[PDB]
């Protein structure tokens, strides 16, 4: 589990939005796995603006940040979950890192910010949902 708080957006794994996030929605991506909904009190994230392949992420399930080399944000094949059908999720990064179920919603981030939140991974594989070009999180 994990969130980004951004201004008065909250940034989560669509997989996992609740009720509040749906009943409260700006803005979902089914492709990309991400849902952003409205927040009454504002957030302390910043978000990255750059084209970094070197950060650090949140893994829940080591209670650790490990620094970690990522690929930039492309289309990539994703193995049929309880979430998703075989498909191509868009604007994910890979890494080579710890994930296993539980892991989704950690940051991974940079010098200049918040970077993305894991989407997916397995086999000493992790992926990134990328939200470096969804601009209008740092405004309105
Ligand atoms: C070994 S479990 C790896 C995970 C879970 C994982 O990859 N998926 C399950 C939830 C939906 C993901 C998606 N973004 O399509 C796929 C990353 C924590
Ligand atoms: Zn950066």
């Amino acid at each position: 589990s994990g969130a980004i708080y951004v201004g008065n957006y909250r940034v989560v794994n669509r997989h996992l939005a609740t009720h509040n996030d749906w009943a409260n929605l700006v803005w979902e991506d089914s492709s990309r796995d991400l849902l952003v909904s409205s927040t009454t009190a504002q957030g302390c994230d910043t978000i990255a603006r750059c084209d970094c392949q070197t950060g650090v992420y949140y893994c829940s399930s080591r209670r650790k940040h490990y620094p970690v080399s990522f690929s930039k944000p492309s289309l990539i094949f994703v193995e049929a979950s309880e979430y998703y059908p075989a498909r191509y999720q868009s604007h994910l990064m890979l890494a080579v890192g710890h994930s296993e179920p539980g892991d989704c919603g950690g940051i991974l981030r940079c010098q200049h910010g918040v970077v993305g939140i894991v989407s997916t991974g397995g086999n000493g594989l992790v992926g990134f949902a990328d939200v470096r070009d969804l601009l209008w999180l740092d405004e309105e």
